[PDB]
């Protein structure tokens, strides 16, 4: 069946682990996953083709990893992951695609642009502040709770959509 | 006489001190009182209540305590200090009233969301962002300056009337 | 002919020496001087004036100096340079502003306030917040690019134009 290799990237603790942990297993972890890789895979009906999803979880630039950049290569799409409650982790969004881009060796790869943790309250960053980014980079933008499931399976569909336009 | 138990925390240099000095001594201090913990009492009346204030300036997570729990542990109610011009210390108020939550073992705790340095115009969180995590937490929000004065009766009674309520 | 000394500040990576380059070379470095210190002249008519810009690129407080405050002792006007995707360095402002109000020991020192990196769609800075910061401080606010030229000069000779007010 059809494979599409996604990649989930953006700073330490925004839950790149979280999202994917809810995306594969359906629950949320309130603790933090300490790996700095780890491998999943779901097989999955998308608009009437059944595809098997294989995601790599990286963890953020802070730690450091072993392959990071060769294990990214491999990567057909991208989930670019910043947490709404982290305005730091929005300004490091442009950083994390330009990785993107040097890894591939292009800048037109397909992405899309998360928001994440919007269950909770003390948002620092406002939609259409998230929406510039996006439009600038020409992908969509969509908003993420790995703890109440908003948003997940959009985010991740979203991006397999991105990968069959290019 | 009634005795209320206040407790004020928050992130590293938000200006919890100077708040506690400006509602004890009706001054400001432009220095940082370097101590972790502090105790204050004030004997005052608020709404016809004769009052002895009991208040525990604590100091940010940054930096480590003896018995920073304990102490807490012994609070009526808490003021949840941020700084409008440190998005940082905004975004960390949730750790802060997780912290509370679990040191009094109950998620209904009076408490009051404090945006202090209203003096100050390089502000980063808009009085919006701030009430919004307000009224996700059931709580009032006040602004305050403890260079001006401004609110910082408001904020201390406000809690007092919390207090009162549960 | 007249001279002009102007001196760049703000936090590290906010891209003070980019914009000084691109005053004086113009063109764009994509790369990080590594320097703390370097001192720069052109010679430029500025309404009608011939004038010898002097201008001393510093480094952010985050990196020790040599002679750091002798040197911007010898400053007509200031540019304060934070970038619009880096919040901490907006809110940074206002500590440059005390150490060079300290280091010309006066209130009234010519200042503008320079929000750089606006070629970039990551802003979390709105200009209406630094509108109210400069209103505060009764200096201009400028939107600047290194990137793309946009505002380099009118920062820059809109600094001369406050010097010659004072
Ligand atoms: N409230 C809330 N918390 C979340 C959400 N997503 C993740 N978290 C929390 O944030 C913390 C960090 O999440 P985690 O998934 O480990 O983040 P990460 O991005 O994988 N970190 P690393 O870069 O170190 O791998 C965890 O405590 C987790 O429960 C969310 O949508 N809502
Ligand atoms: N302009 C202005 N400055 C304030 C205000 N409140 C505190 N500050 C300043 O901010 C600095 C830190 O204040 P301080 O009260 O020591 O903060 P703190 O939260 O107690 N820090 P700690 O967590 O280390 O105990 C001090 O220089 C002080 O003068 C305010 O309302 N306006
Ligand atoms: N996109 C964009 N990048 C910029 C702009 N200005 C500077 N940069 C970039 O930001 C990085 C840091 O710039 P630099 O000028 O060295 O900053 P600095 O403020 O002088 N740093 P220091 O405090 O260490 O001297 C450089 O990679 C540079 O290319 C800009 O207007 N747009
Ligand atoms: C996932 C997450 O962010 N948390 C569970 C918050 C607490 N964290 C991160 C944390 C880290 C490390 C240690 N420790 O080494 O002892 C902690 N002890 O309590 N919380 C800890
Ligand atoms: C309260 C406050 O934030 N300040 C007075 C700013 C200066 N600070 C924090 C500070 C700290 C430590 C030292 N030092 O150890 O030498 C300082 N020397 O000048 N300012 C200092
Ligand atoms: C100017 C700038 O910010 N960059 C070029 C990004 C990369 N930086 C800052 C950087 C710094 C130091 C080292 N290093 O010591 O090896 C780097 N290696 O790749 N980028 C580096
Ligand atoms: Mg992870
Ligand atoms: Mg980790
Ligand atoms: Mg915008
Ligand atoms: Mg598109
Ligand atoms: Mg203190
Ligand atoms: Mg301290
Ligand atoms: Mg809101
Ligand atoms: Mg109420
Ligand atoms: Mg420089
Ligand atoms: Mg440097
Ligand atoms: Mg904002
Ligand atoms: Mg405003
Ligand atoms: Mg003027």
């Amino acid at each position: 069946m059809t494979e599409y290799k996604l990649v989930v990237v953006g700073a330490g603790g925004v839950g790149k682990s979280a999202l994917t942990i809810q995306l594969i297993q359906n629950h949320f972890v309130d603790e933090c996953d300490p790996t700095i890789e780890d491998s999943y895979r779901k097989q999955v009906v998308i608009d009437g083709e059944t595809c098997l999803l294989d995601i790599l979880d990286t963890a953020g630039q802070e730690e450091y990893s072993a392959m990071r950049d060769q294990y990214m290569r491999t990567g057909e799409g991208f989930l670019c992951v910043f947490a709404i409650n982290n305005t730091k982790s929005f300004e490091d969004i442009h950083q994390y695609r330009e990785q993107i881009k040097r890894v591939k060796d292009s800048d037109d790869v397909p992405m899309v642009l998360v928001g994440n943790k919007s269950d909770l309250a003390a948002r620092t960053v406002e939609s259409r502040q998230a929406q510039d980014l996006a439009r600038s980079y020409g992908i969509p933008y969509i908003e993420t709770s790995a703890k109440t499931r908003q948003g997940v399976e959009d985010a991740f569909y979203t991006l397999v959509r991105e990968i069959r336009q290019h």
